């Protein structure tokens, strides 16, 4: 399944993150463009011998099951792979938490610093609420 623009908007408050543990609908939709090119399927796999599955680029190392990364918590106790469906409403139990580890979106390389302090409000203009 491969998304448009307003495509990927609305899902994400259906799902209830907005204004998550103090994370509002201005922080998350730039990310995914830049983890996943409004991708579903984009496999890839970090030379830290961990792949990075989904659309939010996830390490098979700390979260997930792969079965190719031994010395993995597979904390979420999922297949690393059920990340992958276009059926994502189980995929964020793992994103609501990541969180309250406490280090922040910190967790991500890009909206770090290729979306954070950017304007934001923007991804959510010419769309409605």
């Amino acid at each position: 399944k491969v998304f448009g623009r307003c495509e990927l908007a609305a899902a994400m408050k259906r799902h209830g993150l907005d204004n998550y543990r103090g994370y509002s609908l201005g922080n998350w939709v730039c990310a995914a463009k830049f983890e996943s090119n409004f991708n579903t399927q984009a496999t890839n796999r970090n030379t830290d011998g961990s792949t990075d599955y989904g659309i939010l680029q996830i390490n098979s190392r700390w979260w997930c099951n792969d079965g190719r990364t031994p010395g993995s918590r597979n904390l979420c106790n999922i297949p690393c792979s059920a990340l992958l469906s276009s059926d994502i409403t189980a995929s964020v139990n793992c994103a609501k938490k990541i969180v309250s580890d406490g280090n922040g979106m910190n967790a991500w390389v890009a909206w770090r610093n290729r979306c954070k302090g950017t304007d934001v409000q923007a991804w959510i203009r010419g769309c409605r609420l």
